[PDB]
Parts: C-alpha cells; structure tokens; sequence
C-alpha cells in the first residue's frame, strides 16, 4: 500500500559524496577542544575508538588507546575468563578506561558478570543487526540488573532502531550497518545504509534524548572522521585505520620483503570459527604501520585541521553547527591528489 | 506531441543504485521462509530459477535445481523429442518439478504438445520480446488448448507488456529487457530498462491481478536477489551464477590449470547456430563451482541474511514492505570491501 | 543579471546516460523500413552517412556508401580540382549520390562551383563552430546563387544555431560540437553540449521548420545510433565506425603482426597542416576492419533490432514516438556484458 | 536547529561537471581580447598567474610570465631579504609587474615592509584559510599602512570570507579551497568546496562590490581555466601547468632516460620543512616542459578558442553572459578521446 509506493524514495549519502563547508574561524588547530563526553562515567580525551575485532583489540591496543584519550573495546572471540583478565590487566595499567564486547547469547548475563567484577567501564551489545527483538530485550534485561553500567548498543542505521535501544536502555548507540572495509553484508544480503545518512538519521533521533552515537565503520582517512563528528556523531570507531599497528594482536608477518598484519571480518570465515550463517565479512592483510601514536597522531592531527576550517573549537560546534556540500564523482577526483605523479609517501595519505 | 516531450522523463535503477534499509526484526536468518507460490500448481521450496540455456539447464540441472526447492527450465536448443525426453527425465526422478522453454514459432504448438505429454509442469514461452503481437498470439493459443497449463511469458520491462501479457492469458510473466551478464542488446540495439525499475514497474501491474513475475537477469550477487525480490518478484531466474555448477551442460575445459566451463548468450553467435540478426549475446567462459548444491546454500544463505535484516519472516512481508535507501557510486564503493588485500575468497565473494 | 543566475540550470544527457524504452511491436527487424527522406533530392535507403574527414571518406568510400544506401561527404583537404574530380568518380560510378565538405572561405564559392558542375548532391559547409555571422553569411550567399542545391550546415548544439542556419537557408543541419572520438574541443576549449541533449534540442527547433538534423559524432555502438534516431535525427554521421575499413583512404599498416588504419581528427596537426589555432583534435589509428559492407551490416542490424525492440515500423515512427529511461553508471554497468571473461570477440561488440 | 537541519542541502560543481555551450559569434579566437584589469595598477594581458609555491614562482617565472602578459608570485620560503632581491630581480628586468607572498606571522609586516621598498606590485596575503580573523587583522592592518597597495588575499571558498576579506580591505579575493592537484586539504580534513562552484559563489559577492577573483587551484587542462572565468574569475592561477617549465625554480632531474622537476604542495613535508599540524599537500615530480612560452601559448590558445565559440570578444562579455550544461561522468568519458588509440601526444592534450 503505502509502503509500496515509498520503496524507492529515500537517498543516502557516504563519506566519499561530500566535503566539509570552511567557515568563520578565530581558532587555530592546535587550539581547538577534541574532547568527548559520552556519560557522566565515560568522557574521552580523543573521539576514536578502537574496533570490538579479533584483529584489533585484546588489552595491549586498549591500554595504548586509553593512554592517547580514547578507548578499546576488547573482542569477546575468547573465554569469558580471558576477557575479564584482559580488562582487569588494562584497569591495573593506572586506572585507564576500557570496554568489552557481549554478544546476544545465553551465556551474556554470565560472561557481563564478569566483566563487571573486573572493573570494565562500558560493555558494548554488539550484534549484526542491533534492531531485533533479541537485541532490545538483551538490553534491558542487563539495564535492569546494572542501573549504573554504561551499555552501548548496536549495531543500528536508522532512527526507529536509535530509539528502540534508547528505550530499552543502551546509553550509547552505535551506528553502522555495511560500511566496514572487511564488511560484505552489502553483497551478500543486499543491506545497509550509506554511513554518514546513517550517522546523521540517527543521531537526529539520539539528540532528542540527550544521547549520543558512535559511527562505526567506513572510516578510510582522517577527513572521513571529521565529516563522521561533523554529521553528528560524537565518536567514531576504527578498525582498517588501527589493524596493523603494533599494539594491535596478532603477529607481524612478512612477504617479499614487507610487514604485513591480518586483518577480517568478525562474519569471515576464520573468525566465526574461533542452515548456517554464510560469512558477512572478509580476511585480508594490512600493511604494518608501527606504534599506535603515530597513527594516532595522524588522525587527530587531521582532525584539528578539520575543526580549524570549520571554525569548530570544539566537537559540540561541529556536531552542532558544520555544513557539508554534495558532490559528484568529478568533485571526487578534484579532492584527492591528480595528475602529478607522488614520489614520497605521507604519512596520512 | 506528448510523446516528445516526454522522451526523457523517466529514471530507472539497477541492484548496484540502491540498498534495502534495516528494520525492526524478531526472526534470525534460519527462522525465515524462503517458500513461494507461483500458481496453485507450481510452489517452490526457494525462489530460485536456472536459466532456459543451452549452456545452464538441461535435465541433470533441473533435477538438481528441483531437489534444492527450485525449478529448471529446460532449454529449447535442442529437437522437439529430445527435449520431451529431457522432461521426462525429470519427471521420472521423483515427480520433481520441471519446466520448459518454446520460441514463437509455427511449430511452437507441436513442440508444446510433446511437452504436455511428457508431464511438463510450466511452459516458458520464451522471446527477446515479449511485448510483440506475435507473443500475445502464441500465449491466447496455447492457453485456449491447455487451460489448466502453467505458461510464463516473457521477456517485458514495462507495466503495459506485463497488462498485455496477461491478458493474453499468461500467468507468470518474467522481467529483464537487457540486464544478463552475457547480453549485448543494450549495446547493440541501444534498448533496455534499469532492472530493479522493471522489476518494481511489472509487478506493481501484475500485483493488480494477483500474478507473480520472475526477475530475470543481472544478478551477480547474492544481495542482488534480495534486491530483486524487495522491488516485488515472487522468485528469480540465474545464468552465469549457475554457469559452470557440475550439473550445467558442458564439459569442464582446463586452461593453465584452471578449471572453467562455457557460458554463452542463446543470442550469440554459436548459440544461434545450434537483413539476418545480428548477435545480441556473447560467449565467454566461468570459473568451474563444483556442485550445484554449494552454489545454492550460499545464495538462500544470502536472502535468509538479507529478510533477517528486513526483518521478513516471509517474502510476501519482503515483497510488500521492505524499502531500499538510494546510493551514488561512492555509495557502491563503501558497499564491497575496500583498502584492504584479500588474502583468500570467500565462498559468496 | 539574469544570465549570470541562469550559468548552471541547464542539463545535458549522453548515449551512456539512457536506454530506449521498449514498446508494444508487430514488426520483425527484418521487416521494418531504415529509409530516410533529407530533403526532395537527398533520399537515403539507410540512415548513415560517412564523415568529411581526410581519413575516413574520398571516392572509394563515397562509392561504397551510395551502394549500400547511405552517402559520403568527400573531404576539403585537396584541390578544389581533386576534390571535383572524386565527386565525379562517384556520378560516374553508376550515378550514386555523393556529398562534398566546403570550409568558410574565401575561395569556398569557386570550390562549390566546381562541385556543382561535377554534379554533387550537396555541399556540407562544415565548420567548428557553426552558430558564427561567418558560416550564417556563407549560407546565405550559397543559397542565393544555388536555389536548389542541397546545403547541408553545421556544426551546431543549440536551438538558436539551428534556427539561424534554417532562417539563413541551410535545408540540413548538423549537430555535434564536442562528442567526437578524436575531438579534443571539450578538453581544450572547455566547449560542448552532450549529444543526445543536442540532437533533441535541436531536432525541437529544426521540426518546427520540416528540417532535418544530422547527429554528427560520439556514436561508437550500433546502439547509439538507435538512441541519435530516436533523439529526433533523421540520420547519424560516423567517422571512428568507419575509418579502417578498406574504403577509407590512407594505407593499412601492420605492427606487431596486426593491421592498422590511422585516424585524426580535422582539428589535429597533421591534418591542419595538409595566435594561431591551438589542435582541438588527435591522431591515432584504429583496428583494420575489412570491407565496409560487413560494418554497415552490423551497424544497420543492430538499428533494425532496436526498431523492432520499440515496435518502430519506420524512422519516422521512432523519432516521433521513443522514450528514453535515464540511468546512472551502475545502470551503464549493468547495460554492457559483466563479469563473464568473453572468449570471443563479437562481430558488433 | 535550523544549522541541523541545512547540513546536507548545498551542491557544488567542479570543472569536470560542466561544459561551456556555444554561442552566436561573430568573433574569431585570434581576435579575442585576453586582457584584465585586477586593479587601477594591476593590468594583465593575459589572466594567468603562476603559483606563489617553492616549486613554480622564483624571479625567473615571475619575469616569464610578465613578459608573456601575466603575472608571477614569488614565494614566501625564503628570507625576507632573498624575497626582496627577487622582486627587486624583476622589477629591474624592465619594470615588469610582479607579486609576493606573505603569510600571517608576527613578522609579516615587517617582510611587506621590505618588499614595498623592492617595488612590488601586490602582496598576497597567502593562507590556507582565509576566513579566519587573523587573516582579516592582518588585511586591516597592512590597507591602514599601505592604502594604495594591492592586496590579494586568500584561500576562500564562500560568499561570506570573500565579503569578510573585502571588507577588511583586500582588493583582490583568491578562491580554492582543496582543488589542488598537489593538495590533501580534502582527504586529511575533510574540508573543501568543488572549485566551479567555489569562484561562482565568491564572484556572485564580489561582483557587488566590483572586486576581483582569482580562480586558485584545480586547473589541469585550458578548457578548465576557460571554465574558472566563465564562473566569474578575473583570472586564474596555475601551480601543475607551470610546474616543470625551464622557468620554474629546481633542477631538471633524469630518471630511465626522461626529464622531471619536483613539483609539491606547500603544506608538503618537504615544503614545511624550508600538537604539529599535519602534511596537506604531497610531494610529486612533473615532466619537464621546457620553456614557459609554449604552454602558456598553448593555454591561451585554448582560450581564444573557447572564447570564440561562447562569442565572447572580451573577458568581461564570458564572465557575464556564457552559460554552462551539466552532465554526468558518461558526458565526461564523451567529453574526452574515446575508443581510438593515441599514437601522438598532442601539445595540449
Ligand atoms: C555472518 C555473521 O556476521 C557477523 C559476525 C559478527 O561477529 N559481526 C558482524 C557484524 C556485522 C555484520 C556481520 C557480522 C553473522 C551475521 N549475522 C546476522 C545477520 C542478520 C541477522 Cl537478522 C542476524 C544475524 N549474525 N552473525
Ligand atoms: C539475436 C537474437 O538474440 C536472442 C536470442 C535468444 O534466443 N534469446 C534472446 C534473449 C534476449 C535478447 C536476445 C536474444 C534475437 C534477437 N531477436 C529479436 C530482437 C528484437 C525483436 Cl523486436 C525481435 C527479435 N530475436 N532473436
Ligand atoms: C583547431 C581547428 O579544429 C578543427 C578543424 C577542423 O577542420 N574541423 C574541426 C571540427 C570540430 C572542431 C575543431 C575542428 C579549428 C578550430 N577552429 C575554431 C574554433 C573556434 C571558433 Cl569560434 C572558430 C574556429 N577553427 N579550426
Ligand atoms: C599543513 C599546512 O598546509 C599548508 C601550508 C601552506 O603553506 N599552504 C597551504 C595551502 C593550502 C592548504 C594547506 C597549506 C598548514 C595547514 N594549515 C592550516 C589549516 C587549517 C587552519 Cl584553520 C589553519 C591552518 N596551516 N598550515
Ligand atoms: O565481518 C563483518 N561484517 C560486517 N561488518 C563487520 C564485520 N566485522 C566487523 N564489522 C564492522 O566493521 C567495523 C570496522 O570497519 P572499518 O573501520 O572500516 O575497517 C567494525 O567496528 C564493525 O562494526
Ligand atoms: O544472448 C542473449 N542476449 C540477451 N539476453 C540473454 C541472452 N541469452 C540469455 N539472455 C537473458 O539473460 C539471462 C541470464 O542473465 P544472467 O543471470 O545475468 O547471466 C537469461 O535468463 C535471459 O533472460
Ligand atoms: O579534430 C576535430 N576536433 C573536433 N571534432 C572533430 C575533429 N575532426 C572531426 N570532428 C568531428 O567528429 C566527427 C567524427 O566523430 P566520431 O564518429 O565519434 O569519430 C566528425 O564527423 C566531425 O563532426
Ligand atoms: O600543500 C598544499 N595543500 C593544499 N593546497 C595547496 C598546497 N600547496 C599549494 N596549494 C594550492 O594549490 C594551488 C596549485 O594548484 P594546481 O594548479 O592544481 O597544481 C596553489 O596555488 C595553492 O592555492
């Protein structure tokens, strides 16, 4: 009926279709304000967040994370034994912040018990499809039993699904259905909704009850991030961008002559391991790109820019007050590097 | 007059303009059903159909396909006795479903006879173009003699081929002006239609008589057919995705130790053989997939993602309700995995 | 003031950007009639005619042409003694029809003088910029001399052009300013309206009038010959489908064991030579392509194809009754062959 | 609130998204006015500046492009006195016009100081935001001391910094933000305006005040620079286009027997060199050119031919009153050579 007429009527919009308006500014980059606050209990000096992935957060990239003002979220491909340790040992580390990752499972409750003994400071509901009612009532239920935890939930791409996790009780909502670099839920399920409609549909539903959002995926440089805060998110999560740096487990493998880590999808194959579902996601490798502050750094640094131009001098004027203009493929092709032929590598290009 | 100035007016969209966006869902992906009902003589398991091909379906694939839930259409290159007896061969392997395709000829009525005989469960009348006097004529007929006959006509794009079509007595029409893998009509004749805008024109003219179409054509991906079946076909019809299977006819070539087998347009050149036309297909050859079985578990593993997503419990709730978000090129690219090196493939990438 | 708000409202479409739209026919390809009328003593059995370029069209070509039912126009890089003396080659080769290109010049009425008296059919004042007080006076001055003479002006892209030339007495208009193979003008100038926006706009203008537009260039698949007819041409004029067939002049030339035609645009500098103007054109070389019968063949069956498609009986019929569906490049994807690894090469792909 | 809601509405244009359309004419390219007047003491015979970069503009280039008609700026990577002797170099070279860069520093003033006393004929005021207020306080302050001094300010990309600049004092406005060839202003921040649109919108508010834009950035071939001033742009500026001529600052250096010059932006590592704010340009090498003459005969060139076929006789009549199409990236791909290989690279091509 109504719903077959309006199939076909909604447009989206992803990093790659707009650029960020330069506006009045009196604030240099090195200036502006780059703080977060995501709760009373959890406020971040940088917005980024390490990836819940196999490939990227176990307590050595949370712990350097939460050093740079940010935040990992341990993965929960391990034994609710081996998750709690691996945040007891970044709270024994000076008190630093960290989040672990729960799936929607029986055993949830139990494995959340722990994570609570050993001190975590968010747990995150991290689901494919975080708007089903196994989500929501997962939600709840651990709302009820841990009034004062801070629950982030997702994953989500619309506003209905942003306001149904609220209700139930997430804090935090995160956003993100098919953008991810390992991500193949788009091909092979036909789903998603380009990253920055998401974040902006969603957080125009979260502002309404004071909440904010994390845009999770998709993120391939360091502008990326700042159109991410700019659309209303008030962090982001990374996973590409942090697999292959140091702190990030598993080992440094070398092939003809180079460092390369793996990198996959939590739906790939290899990490559903540690009818059936058919994998969602990818295995690949990433070049090794050294400590985590010099990434770090990067993406902040670019960041800085980003506000500079906008003359944001701090994330809730960006948030708040930034305007993009679309683009097409040719505005593309004009805002990267063209017809010159680079001979050195930057280090955030 | 009017039609001069309305030459330029319309906008179609093919699988990669679009996403389906995630809903509200209380079902996993093993919950949903897959089930169709094409007519009160022809109910499918899944809704998937194997090309009429010379290079796709002969008996060994319809029996397979027939087995999986699905159909085969056995093709019509071949004389009026063999093909009768490729039916029958079907026919005798349990009582599975088969169908069968006819061109519009003087001996279509001879060859269609034969095929009734031999306990052919649908006719596929079977033409580049489905909206011509020639195939209106041949369907009036043929449902004069066999009332009771399921007869799929095709091939449309537009909502009056499919009012046409119907009319003439047709009650499954099947969609795709242009959209094959192996097919050159756009190019060479300049003619087609975007095919999810086929898709949704047709059926929301053959939903008016409660009659089902086929989405025919320009699936590479399991996504794709989700897409499909969200603008409003009750099931789909594969080639290339089912070229190459060990059931297809043809024999496995090896080329520097690689398997592949031939798959071709029927309006090659060679196809053809088995002023004058000019070809509108080509030839090429794909990648050998082994069984056809593992080819199918991948692509219902696909929908059954795709309707938990949608949250579809059925397809008739995908039909009628799941809504798909507009997205640019860019918007593709975020859609498949991107800067990463994949390092193994994936069985559904 | 107006101009300035009106700089970036208008929109131009190209043979990439649409398909043709098929429709109810009862007609066969074989059957349907390729005839075009240009003028009382220009009629064409098929709607192509061969471009006034130094490496696409003299005698030989012009013969093949007027044989196969089309026309020639014999370039204006000779004497205007070789070039009276090719167009008495073709009269004299059984009467044919054949067409002469003519610059603005000075000694352009004592080279159209020539061609008169060895009978030409008509003379194409053939310039870069056809909407010029040059080429409108040049017609005028033709016009009066030779009452009855076929004159055939352009280029043009626009409406007004088109009515300037008809008012000044050109009975063919020619359109395309940019879309050519070899043409460089768009990169270089910064010129140009998309051909299929051309040809339709004015081919609105020249119907006003009963005058024919010729869709000159861009043309690189039989299909978009089609989709120029349909725009509103009477004919369409090829220089890259052409050049390196056996007619064309110029040697064929073998490197690496394979045969090679060069092909240059007028505007190139070697053409040019056969402040001052920068080239707006480039050479290069195109695959041997044997005799031009077997390129017309292709070409007039994919046309006839189409027709059928539209159900288009006559060219009279697809001017004035085809509609277009715009679509994106993922519909342009979609619309060429894709991922099957073509084997053979087709004899019109 | 109402800056949540206009987030997403602004669309822009770059060169590649448009296409001059032909107009009535009656004026040849070698007739053509080239000539502008940025101000009452700054008239250029061609509306050509080259790039005040460490790569393009010492004293040589800037006596080139004089004497070619245009203008040079010679960069700001250098001592105050090394600047000074530069623009001292030219002005000795037979009264030549020549320009300066300046960035906002504490010892801005004091380098302007000495620069005027070389008889230097604007001062640009180079940043890479210029709507910022240290920015505006430096214009106020340098139009207080120096009230007849051209001052080119800039980079801006809205209507609002152009009217803050002008305001402020700047007599010239120069526009581009992120469309360099050499930048990553887009990819690092995030921020950027496609640059068509950029100078439209500038020159729509700088037209109210009867100042002048400088198109900045973007350029790649002389039908772009032909855009830039049908959008409103006095003149442009060129970095890539001048990189590599025998006139621009750096050695000519070999590699596999072929002749480059370093070419790189001047938020480049390197060029920075000569917490931190991160690299926005990158570091690339250019073919060598040779002399500046022949290609800026070949970008005028361009010029007079688009010109011509827009009508224009002068700079003033394309700035006012030529008029754009838009298209697509199939418009473009026609827009371009296409299906012909290349065997002879052409002169502006
Ligand atoms: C194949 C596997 O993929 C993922 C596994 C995983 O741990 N995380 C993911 C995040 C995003 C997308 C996919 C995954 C997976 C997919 N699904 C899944 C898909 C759809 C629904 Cl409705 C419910 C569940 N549940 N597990
Ligand atoms: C060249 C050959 O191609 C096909 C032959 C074929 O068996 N099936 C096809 C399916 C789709 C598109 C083309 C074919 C063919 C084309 N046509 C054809 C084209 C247009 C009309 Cl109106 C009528 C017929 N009839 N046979
Ligand atoms: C460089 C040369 O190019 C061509 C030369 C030619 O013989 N034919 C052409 C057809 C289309 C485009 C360009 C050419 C040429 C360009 N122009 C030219 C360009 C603009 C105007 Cl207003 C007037 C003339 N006159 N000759
Ligand atoms: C990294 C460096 O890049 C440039 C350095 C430079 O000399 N010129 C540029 C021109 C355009 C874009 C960037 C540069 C740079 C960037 N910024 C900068 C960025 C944003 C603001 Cl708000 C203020 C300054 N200041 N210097
Ligand atoms: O296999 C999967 N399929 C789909 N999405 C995934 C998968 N694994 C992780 N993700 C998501 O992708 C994000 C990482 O995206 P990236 O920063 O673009 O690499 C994660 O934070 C998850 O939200
Ligand atoms: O040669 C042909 N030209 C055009 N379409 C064809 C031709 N042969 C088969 N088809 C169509 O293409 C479909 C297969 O498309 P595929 O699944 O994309 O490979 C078939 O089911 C037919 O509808
Ligand atoms: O050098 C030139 N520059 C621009 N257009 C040209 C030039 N030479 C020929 N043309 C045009 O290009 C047409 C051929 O286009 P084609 O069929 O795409 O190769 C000719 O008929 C002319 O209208
Ligand atoms: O490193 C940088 N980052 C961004 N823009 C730059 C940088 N260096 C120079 N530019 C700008 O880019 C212009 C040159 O652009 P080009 O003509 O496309 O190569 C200069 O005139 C500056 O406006």
């Amino acid at each position: 009926n109504a719903m077959w007429e309006s199939k076909f009527v909604k447009e989206g919009l992803t990093f790659d279709d707009v650029l960020l308006v330069p506006a009045k500014s009196d604030v240099l980059p090195r200036e502006v304000s780059v703080k977060t606050v995501l709760s009373e209990s959890l406020q971040l000096n940088i917005p980024l967040i390490s990836a819940g992935m196999d490939t990227v957060t176990e307590a050595d990239m949370a712990i350097a994370m939460a050093r740079q003002g940010g935040l990992g979220i341990i993965h929960k491909n391990m034994s609710i034994e081996q998750q709690a340790e691996q945040v007891d040992k970044v709270k024994r580390s000076g008190g630093l912040l960290v989040g672990a990752a729960v799936g929607v499972t029986a055993d949830a409750m139990t494995r959340i018990d722990a994570l609570v003994k050993a001190s975590v400071d968010a747990i995150v509901l991290d689901t494919a499809h975080g708007h089903s009612q196994g989500v929501i009532d997962k939600v709840k239920e651990v709302r009820a039993k841990y009034p004062s935890l801070n629950i982030i939930a997702g994953n989500v791409a619309t506003a209905e699904a942003t306001k149904a996790l609220i209700e139930a009780g997430a804090n935090v909502v995160k956003v993100g259905i098919g953008p991810g670099s390992i991500c193949t839920t788009r091909v092979v399920a036909g789903v998603g909704v380009p990253q920055l409609t998401a974040v902006y549909d969603c957080a125009t539903e979260a502002r309404k009850h004071g909440i904010p959002v994390i845009a999770d995926g998709g993120i391939k440089y360091s502008g990326d991030m700042v159109k991410a805060l700019a659309a209303g998110a008030h962090v982001v999560m990374l996973g590409s961008m942090f697999a292959g740096v140091a702190e990030s487990p598993g080992e440094t493998e070398i092939y003809q002559g180079r460092q390369f880590k793996v990198y996959r999808g939590m739906g790939s194959v290899g990490a559903m391991e540690k009818k059936k579902l058919v994998p969602e996601g990818i295995e690949g490798r990433v070049p090794y790109k050294g400590p985590l502050a010099d990434t770090v750094h990067q993406l902040v640094g670019g960041l800085r820019a980003g506000m500079g131009y906008c003359g944001a001098q701090d994330l809730e004027f960006l948030r708040e007050n930034a305007q993009f203009i679309r683009m097409s493929g040719a505005g593309l092709l004009e805002s990267h590097p063209h017809h010159v032929q680079i001979t050195k590598e930057a280090p955030n290009y």
